[PDB]
């Protein structure tokens, strides 16, 4: 058996069984022997029959096609998939691609050497296109069809067609750097733009040239993915018509209730048909109640249903069933229907570069993003899709939603970059390249976190920051705290600073404002503000009934639907503290550990008050002032820490909390400046002694601190005794 006709044979052979034997027929290169070669060479072939014939199994046990808009398409897609290694496939609502594609890449034979992998934004979406693909090939579970939404679950062997999140995939990275498992790879929702996205299409960019038996097809909605294509050399497009037939869009702008627009919403809509409807909500705590309050207004036939990712098996799949009825879906930003109600809102992450956070703001969605809303009306009869802003609103909303990579902080984007084992940020092909003026920035933050080490590579403590859904200045805090019992106050303040502040002012009643407000003020701290109001706000709800609750944010001066955006944000966070198995406290944690915890990702932000009275001094000789109407305006201490920076006249220091100069000490070993002065000796302790400076990016925590210097520097204490 001579080399090369064992060679050829791996052609005829699994991806990954490919690279293991032959790098064992060069280990037979180094064999002495003449026929000792070829004996090796006769049970290694042996074994390459038996994988030859775990090829010739799974292509003998492939299911038969069937294809029930798409079609039309199927020979033209079918004919780009076999003479280009990356095509895109655009179609609109219809969604008939998402499940037809992998079928296609089958009929041309793909599923067997390799599994045909397709990615979906969440959990939910994955199974159920995977289950609707193998009813319509009349296959069991367990079969040549499965999925995998968690990173513990294992495929079938006969599994030829491997359905998955995003973040599953670029999970399977580290452990398969070239993705062998695979021999297509789908990326389905692409226009989402979401960083796991936009880190899977660059990957694979990379990944392109060490793969020229693998195939690529991204596959999105119209949001046109000419962006696509050119991050590619220039790949096919193929657009199928999604055919629905057209939508009747109303534009209904908004005692006075919020809720109450859906009401009367759900009013017109009965009265032209009794379709199922299905609202569009942001947050689930807000799906409760607007839920609670239709079940309480009692309709007639009614079904209000509240859907979650954090729904069971049983419950996701009651959305699928075949109700007889009428059913109302109040479901997040997830997604037979004929009726859609729009309030054009939605939580997206945009970083604040004024104030340099990352935030989780209610915005108004995108032209691009309402329309997707409103494609969900796709029926044989005409649907109407109800939109509670104006038609002003919506023209003078942009036309689509900035990428996720452009409004995130680089920070959290390198450290998932570095958990993924992605490489680093300038050397990875993206479809939108970050500004690199904040690359640099961004590193000097998680190694101000202690997030990071140079072997790049992670802190377990970034491990844990790479989990946490907030800022990692403030994920930082929220790690600290489990030191000091006050995870509870840690997540109250981390995620209050997450969302716009939601106590409001009004040009109307502004002493009014202010003198509600006051209540919860702390003489020494504005992130005790957050913590006192949480408490209160929590006894009313407690006490109050939905109604009698969300009137009480009108009184109050409170942005109700922020109130339960701080709800829901405390609430995903402290899932991932459970995840990491953190406890919470149940008992009031004391100013000091708390603001202990709080510096640890304020530590770019200390102050040291002159004798002026008045300004402070930062990091790297930076000037700031308290802003105006903070609680220590008016008694300045000598040293405080401020959640953030903003210049305007000036630069000043919003949300501020006054710290001792001891407390920084124990905390910034990995950013202390130590350096000593005033060297002598001394009779009684009988060593050198010098005084010790501390800094902290030129702060002097520590002034004059006597030190031996003869157990700190030995050395240069003689070299200064010769002199």
């Amino acid at each position: 058996l001579t080399f090369t006709a064992l060679q050829q044979r791996l052609d005829s052979l699994m991806l990954r069984d490919r690279l293991r034997f032959s790098r064992r027929l060069h280990g037979v290169k180094k064999v002495k022997n003449p026929d000792a070669q070829q004996a090796i060479f006769q049970e290694m072939a042996k074994e390459i029959d038996q994988a030859a014939g775990k090829v010739l199994l799974r292509e003998a046990a492939r299911p038969e096609i069937t294809y029930p808009p798409v079609s039309q398409k199927k020979q033209d897609i079918l004919e780009a998939i076999r003479d280009h290694q990356v095509v895109i496939v655009a179609g609109e609502t219809g969604s008939g691609k998402t499940t037809q594609l992998p079928k296609i890449c089958m009929e041309l034979g793909r599923g067997i050497k390799g599994l045909i992998g397709h990615t979906q934004p969440r959990r939910l979406a994955a199974r159920t296109v995977a289950n609707r693909i193998a009813e319509e090939l009349k296959t069991e579970p367990g079969g040549c069809i499965g999925y995998k939404v968690r990173f513990s679950d294992h495929v079938s062997d006969n599994t030829m067609v491997k359905l998955m999140t995003d973040g599953i995939l670029l999970a399977e990275i580290q452990q398969d750097r070239l993705l062998m498992q695979y021999d297509t790879i789908i990326i389905d929702e692409a226009h989402e733009r979401s960083l796991n996205i936009d880190f899977l299409l660059g990957y694979l960019k990379e990944l392109l040239p060490r793969r020229p038996d693998l195939k690529i097809i991204i596959t999105s909605a119209t949001i046109d993915p000419e962006r696509f294509s050119r991050h590619f050399n220039n790949a096919p497009i193929i657009e199928v018509s999604g055919r629905t037939y057209p939508v009747e869009v109303r534009y209904r702008p908004i005692e006075r209730d919020q809720l109450q627009a859906i009401f009367d919403a759900v009013d017109e809509l009965s009265q032209e048909s009794h379709g199922d409807i299905l609202i569009f909500m942001s947050g689930e705590r807000e799906i409760r109640a607007t839920a609670d309050a239709l079940n309480k207004l009692n309709l007639r036939h009614t079904e209000i249903l509240p859907l979650y990712a954090r729904l069971s098996n049983s419950e996701q799949n009651r959305v699928f069933q075949s109700h007889s009825g009428r059913r109302i879906v109040l479901a997040t930003n997830v997604a037979g229907i004929k009726y859609v109600i729009d309030p054009g809102t939605a939580r997206i992450s945009r970083y604040s570069y004024r104030t340099k956070v990352q935030r989780l703001p209610i915005e108004p969605i995108s032209q691009a993003s309402a329309n997707q809303r409103k494609g969900r009306c796709g029926r044989v009869s005409e649907g109407i899709c109800i939109r509670l802003y104006s038609e002003d609103d919506f023209l003078s909303r942009p036309e689509f939603t900035d990428p996720e990579i452009l409004r995130t902080n680089l920070a959290s984007v390198i450290l998932q970059m570095t958990a993924l084992g992605l490489g680093d940020i300038a050397a990875f092909p993206f479809v939108e390249a970050p500004d690199k003026r904040n690359i640099q920035d961004g590193v000097r933050l998680l190694e101000e976190l202690g997030a990071i080490t140079t072997d790049y590579k992670l802190t377990p403590l970034g491990r844990q920051l790479s989990q946490l859904p907030v800022d990692p200045r403030l994920a930082r805090m929220v790690l600290e705290a489990q030191k000091h019992g006050c995870v509870r106050e840690a997540m109250i303040i981390t995620s209050a600073l997450s969302i716009q502040d939601p106590r409001e002012r009004p040009m109307d009643k502004q002493q009014a404002s202010d003198e509600k407000h006051r209540r919860f003020h702390d003489k020494e701290s504005d992130f005790l503000a957050f913590v006192n109001l949480w408490n209160y706000l929590g006894e009313q709800q407690k006490a109050l009934s939905s109604n009698a609750f969300r009137r009480l944010c009108r009184t109050d001066y409170l942005n109700y639907l922020r109130v339960r955006e701080w709800q829901d944000i405390y609430t995903q966070l402290r899932q991932v503290v459970k995840e990491l198995g953190i406890p919470v406290n149940s008992e009031p944690a004391e100013y000091r550990e708390i603001h202990i915890a709080l510096l640890t990702g304020l530590l770019s932000h200390i102050g040291m008050k002159d004798a002026d009275k008045q300004e402070y001094t930062g990091a790297r000789n930076a000037r700031f002032s308290i802003f105006p109407g903070s609680g220590l305006f008016k008694k300045p201490p000598k040293w405080v820490m401020v959640a953030e920076l903003v210049e305007t006249s000036r630069l000043w220091g919003r949300i501020a909390a006054r710290i001792d100069p001891e407390w920084v000490e124990p905390v910034a070993q990995h950013l202390i400046k130590r350096t000593y002065s005033e060297p002598h000796w001394e009779r009684a302790q009988g060593a050198v002694m010098a005084t010790e400076k501390v800094t902290v990016y030129g702060l002097p925590i520590v002034a004059a601190r006597k030190v031996n210097y003869s157990q700190i520097d030995p050395a240069l204490c003689r070299e200064l005794f010769i002199r």
